[PDB]
């Protein structure tokens, strides 16, 4: 029902996901003025991340992102609850505006962006029970930009053809999730807002990766050219592209950071 | 109830009530170099009557959205394919504790505040409402505003605030030249179709946003952003008036096209 452009866009959300229209949206921008260290936030630690290489983990194409499901024996550890991993995706623009993070950081958008959601699993039993109660979800942001070539994001990508169309499906073989994450993960902006896709539920504890990683020009491209947001036998084919959401007004407020210098 | 830019009434939701607020064409935009295109054509507009009198007076009004100066029909800008005549200008800005409240971003950045000169196409409709719902049927000028400098010209506008400071409320402010409010090399600016930023979101506007911005002083920001309130003068709910822009829109394929080829 809803998309990113058109009549059914952003702006609309709202009129059938209200929680588009609250409190705590995200993303936002992530600028020196509102930024303010916080001891408290110590590294995380990312659990079970190394799956199984003989388990197979399911690709699909959703219409809006390629998601990869991941198994809740994965988790975060450094929170007050287990948050337990649900699924991966990514957001991008596309090859004539190459710069579709969701997140900003001083007002500049990454090429892409990267989210590993996770639920609140001691408190709730799965992440579509959680995603609207408090305390319910956390997202792990990775910022991408173009660079060398990264061969653990290509055991994603490389996937991509089989998943072109909506409600299309792949499998993937176990890997090590964690090298998906940049360096020094210790270094990470920290904010309570919202999801950033209908029904936009103000129940997400985002970290932001300091750091961005890199993926190469033909890997950015494959991302931005690989998908469409329609049916395989649509007479209409809509391409996969600026999939991100704009960033939301954030006053009076504050983003944690983890690192001081 | 009525359309705000904070809370259940703010952005997300005008289009609930306000269709265009969620069609196409909108603005504002963040102005990067992805989506700027250099136009030879783009030649330079031609400020015609904005030199006012200043022994005549023009009306000040407090809308509940913004503040607005009303200005007369013998002044246009020449050099589009019809001559646009003005109708009012008003300012878009931010708060004492972030003045950051342009509508346009420039390479991501906001600037302080903005201030939009609205025209309308008189060679073709008797007012700007009428012209408000047809194709390129107005023009907006914006001047980005950074702060820096005092302004005597913008004060012109800015020593009349405490006496419009509640919704509803006017003022008459002496004519001054209009020109003074832009800034320099005005023959530099990015054009592009757009909207109006509020509702109903028309998407009617031919912008034209200047490259150089102007500066005002801290202290004019102050008061632009302490003095005003969206709310009438007896409202038990008062509103303070600030923060008063959109956010930029994604572009939709346009390009914006640039009078300036660096
Ligand atoms: N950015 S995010 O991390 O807030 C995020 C999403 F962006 C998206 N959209 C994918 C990205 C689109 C462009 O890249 C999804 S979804 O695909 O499940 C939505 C539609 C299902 O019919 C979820 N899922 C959450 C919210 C909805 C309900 C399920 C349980 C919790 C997780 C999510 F958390
Ligand atoms: N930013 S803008 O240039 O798109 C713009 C406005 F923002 C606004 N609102 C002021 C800004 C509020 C926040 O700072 C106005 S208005 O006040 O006349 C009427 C609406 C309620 O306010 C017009 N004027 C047009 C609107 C439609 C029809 C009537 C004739 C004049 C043209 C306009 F073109
Ligand atoms: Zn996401
Ligand atoms: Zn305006």
């Amino acid at each position: 029902k809803w998309t990113y452009f058109g009549p059914d866009g952003e702006n609309s959300w709202s009129k059938k996901y209200p929680s588009c229209g609250g409190l705590l949206q995200s993303p936002i921008d992530l600028h020196s003025d509102i930024l303010q260290y916080d001891a408290s936030l110590t590294p995380l630690e990312f659990q079970g991340y190394n799956l199984s290489a003989n388990k197979q983990f399911l690709l699909t194409n959703n219409g809006h992102s390629v998601k990869l499901n991941l198994p809740s024996d994965m988790h975060i550890q450094g929170l007050q609850s287990r948050y337990s991993a649900t699924q991966l995706h990514l957001h991008w623009g596309n090859p004539n505006d190459p710069h579709g993070s969701e997140h900003t950081v001083s007002g500049q958008h990454f090429a892409a962006e990267l989210h590993i959601v996770h639920y609140n699993s001691d408190l709730y039993p799965d992440a579509s029970t959680a995603s609207n109660k408090s305390e319910g979800l956390a997202v792990l942001a990775v910022l991408i930009e173009m660079g060398s070539f990264n061969p653990s994001y290509d055991k994603i990508f490389s996937h991509l053809q089989h998943v072109k169309y909506k409600g299309q499906e792949a499998f993937v073989p176990g890997f090590n999730i964690e090298e998906l994450l940049p360096e020094r993960t210790a270094e990470y902006y920290r904010y309570r807002g919202s999801l950033t896709t209908p029904p936009c539920n103000p129940t997400v504890l985002w970290t932001v990766f300091r750091n961005p990683v890199q993926i190469s020009q033909e890997q950015l491209l494959a991302l931005e050219t690989a998908l469409y947001c329609t049916h395989m036998d649509d007479p209409s084919p809509r391409e996969m592209i600026n999939n991100f959401r704009q960033v939301q007004k954030f006053d009076e407020r504050l983003v944690y950071t983890s690192f001081s210098q």
